[PDB]
């Protein structure tokens, strides 16, 4: 029997990527997606005619609010109806967006960013161990934590909270069996609204190649940390970021 | 005139003798408090006494929710109604208890852990900027990457609290404003834990086999905001006694 | 055409088991030795009747001396004598023992643990880059930041190594050189511990209450070296079980 | 009884302000130098023209060999010989220059740059605790570390190794009531062979003041540090860069 993982905003880009290497190794996989519907219907119609019920999607708005535990909760269940197990989590969906420090609302812009990236993660992480072999939670961080973009304040809070809940999830359910592990990209696929030219900006900061990660390369990595080869790895954050954290100013 | 200080919960232990402390060096000082207004007030007396109208007290709940930023940006109005200035901001106040991942709801601990921790020192570091040697202090924590057991909102609102310090030491710079934090080890225990476990931990600390009292933690609070820290911004000094280094 | 790999101290424990599982998955491998001349050459012999000629022994301390760089220079081109090529380095020759700041004169014990663990890796480095999917992997260790007790030289090797790891990934990146970092917190406890010793850092592991294997150990440096990782430099994987996680 | 401080590489730049601020403490100094004897004496002379009998010098190479024990014995011994105690120990003196991967032999470049960095910082806090109230040792690191300097493999190892002896060291070192912690400057007095064009590019990147910290801004860190004010301080580093580290490429 093929196992189960949750990957939450995976119908399109990194998440997509990651989705797709997992049911290529044989998972069958639960598509989380807010926004996306036609991506990720599409997506599961491309995986299910691979192999079929292997596929299926799951909607769910991961902004902070007091029902989003029960949302979380949810996103679980809805693997274990699928497919009646549920192996391995990825906590992928993520709000990026400025907030300098001198629209929306800043209560709004709070529940966004910090609940997508660390307080949906921390939810999910809760359910998935309650919901309870080679069990893993593999959470997208970011290389760029301790050299964070100008006025992004909020969102690299967030990437700190999961820095600090991958650790702390590792230590406490590790008893368990299940193992908590990062993933850190610096520059893979850039912002759909990025000019070609700021692209290129940071595609020359990058030592390895001058250039971003595909998301295939991410993946890749998501995918070592879930396997049999990684069995004794838990709290690791593993960076893909081809050097770009290691240059100076 | 005196420079003037905002430290929150400043009413007792860490926050009371940074206040004090501060206002020795010559500050003039909000002493911000939730629920201990009895100790806030006698706090405020005793500094009062000292130097006439240099102490002001200031209620305000530092839970995340729909009136925080509004809270936030009181607390640092307070600050310029009762001294026109506000120089220095303390991040103190902290909620502090276990959440296991496998009594108060679940939502209810993320607003208070997130939001004391991490959201409410977001907002007051936003009010403190927008309302302009100016420096914001972080209260940390030196056990950040040895996170005690079942105590993850709290490890994450910690964490967060040190993305806060760098990415506002970044912003602010061109400001004048530094952000830095003060990492305690253990510090003054638990009111609530009991003997035993209280010193369990103070056998663990090399330095001296003995917790730090608060004035040592204050005493780094002092040096942040001085002139012999003029070019420290985004750097967090441990206040340990070299526990972090300790293996398991 | 098949790849060429140097493994330092490859006659026992996880050095052996980086050796086997490289050889595995299809590179010609050099066994560096120091004293287990038997051991290496009993390994080199096991290899060769899987595959000919796939495996060949190389004899040198690493010890830091002034015939250190020359004898670095002698095991990079010793691979490439045999091979006609040199893909992958990995650094896994490691001197360990206590150096009290309050036997061996200091002098030897700054040369035997500073050389093995960081002076030797530097010059492999230079000569590994100088000779050009090419990679490095360090053998580093997880409880860097929370160290042994009195074991301060060794400490200091394995921090320098850390650095080596970042600067030689910045600055081998253009030559398409990665370099990276396997940190194992608990692997293959030493020969004549006592099981009861065993046992306490055992305990210590939350991960199933173990050790890692060497060939857990190896399978990190397995993936480093793949077209898996081809986008991954200067980046150092804990495979600790979360023991550098623990407080004390 | 005034108490004693160690400097090395006291003669010019931060070593020498390190120097003048611990005096000005009221701390009797020993005057390391290697090769600025004019300098370190002209210096003593200052010294000791304000406070008769409280500064010394001491001339060591702390290149990496076989005597190098015994030259940080010395130095030790110096302080002991002069003021019948010590103190504070302040590990200052540094070899900075570019060893490129791909004019000195490697051997002797190997030498200077990990002994001056790193093995005399180890053998001086041996030789200072050998001999052994506020006591103190401080490391004079580097903010830098982790995003180095392109070619600067062996320095960045030494200065690496340095950050792993504060910590080794303030471990051991606290049954004996000795604190051991690190200063680590970002962008401070520039080398005088760099280029005026260099300066200013390095200068600009510098978030707080878009310029560098004076020695004396370094020397404050350093003093707070070994004064009552840090007694429950061992095994920190300062970071006095004005947030250079937290500037991404
Ligand atoms: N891309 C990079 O260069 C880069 C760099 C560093 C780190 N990372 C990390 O790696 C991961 C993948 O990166 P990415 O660029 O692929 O991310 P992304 O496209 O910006 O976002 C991924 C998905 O998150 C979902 N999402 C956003 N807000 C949500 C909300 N409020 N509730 C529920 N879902 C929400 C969206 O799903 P819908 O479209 O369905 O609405 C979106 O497709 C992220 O966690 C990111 O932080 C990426
Ligand atoms: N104590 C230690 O050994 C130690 C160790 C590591 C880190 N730290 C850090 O150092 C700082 C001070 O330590 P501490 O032990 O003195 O802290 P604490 O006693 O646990 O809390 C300090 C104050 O925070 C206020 N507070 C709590 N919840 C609040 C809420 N929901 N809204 C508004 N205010 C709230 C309280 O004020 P009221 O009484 O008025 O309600 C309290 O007096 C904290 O940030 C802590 O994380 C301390
Ligand atoms: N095992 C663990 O729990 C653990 C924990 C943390 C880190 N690590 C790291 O992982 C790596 C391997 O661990 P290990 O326990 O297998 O190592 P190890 O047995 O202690 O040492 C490996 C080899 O190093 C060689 N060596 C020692 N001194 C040398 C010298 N002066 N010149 C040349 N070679 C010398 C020896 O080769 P010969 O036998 O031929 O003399 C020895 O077999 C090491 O880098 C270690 O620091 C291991
Ligand atoms: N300046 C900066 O922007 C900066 C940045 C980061 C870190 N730092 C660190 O802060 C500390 C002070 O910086 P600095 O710029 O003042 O250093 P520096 O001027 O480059 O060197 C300090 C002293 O070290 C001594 N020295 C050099 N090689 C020696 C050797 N082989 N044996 C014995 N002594 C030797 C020299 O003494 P003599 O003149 O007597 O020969 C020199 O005066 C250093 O540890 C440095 O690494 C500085
Ligand atoms: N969710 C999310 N999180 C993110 N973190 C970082 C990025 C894109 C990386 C980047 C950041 C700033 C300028 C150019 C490229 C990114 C993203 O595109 N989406
Ligand atoms: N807000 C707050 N935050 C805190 N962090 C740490 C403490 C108490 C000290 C301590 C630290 C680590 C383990 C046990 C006890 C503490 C506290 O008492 N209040
Ligand atoms: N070279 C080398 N380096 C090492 N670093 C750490 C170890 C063994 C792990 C250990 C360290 C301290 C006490 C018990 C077990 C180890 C080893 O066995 N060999």
């Amino acid at each position: 029997e093929a196992p189960a993982a949750v990957v939450t905003g995976a119908a399109k880009r990194i998440g997509r990527a990651i989705a797709v290497k997992l049911h290529q190794t044989g998972y069958r996989v639960v598509i989380h997606y807010h926004n996306s519907a036609e991506a990720a219907v599409s997506l599961a119609d491309e995986l299910n005619k691979e192999r079929s019920n292997t596929a299926v999607v799951c909607q769910a708005d991961l902004t902070n609010s007091n029902v989003l535990p029960a949302s979380c909760e949810e996103i679980i269940n809805s693997c274990f109806r699928a497919f009646g197990r549920c192996d391995v989590l990825v906590n992928n969906a993520s709000a990026f967006y400025p907030t300098p420090l001198v629209g929306k609302t800043v209560e709004t812009q709070v529940a966004e960013l910090i609940g997508t990236n660390a307080i949906a993660p921390f939810l999910l992480t809760m359910s998935f161990a309650q919901r309870q072999s080679n069990l893993s939670i593999v959470n997208l961080c970011d290389a760029m934590v301790d050299q964070p973009c100008m006025a992004f304040s909020l969102y690299n809070m967030g990437k700190h909270a999961l820095v600090g809940l991958t650790q702390s999830a590792a230590l406490e359910l590790a008893p368990y069996g299940i193992r908590v592990n990062g993933v850190a990209p610096g520059v893979s696929l850039l912002p759909v609204a990025m000019g070609e030219e700021e692209k290129d900006k940071w595609r020359r900061k990058v030592p390895l190649g001058r250039r971003e990660a595909s998301a295939e390369q991410i993946a890749d990595a998501v995918i070592f940390l879930v396997s049999g080869s990684a069995q004794y790895i838990t709290g690791s954050i593993i960076k893909v970021d081809g050097g770009l954290s290691l240059v100076h100013a």
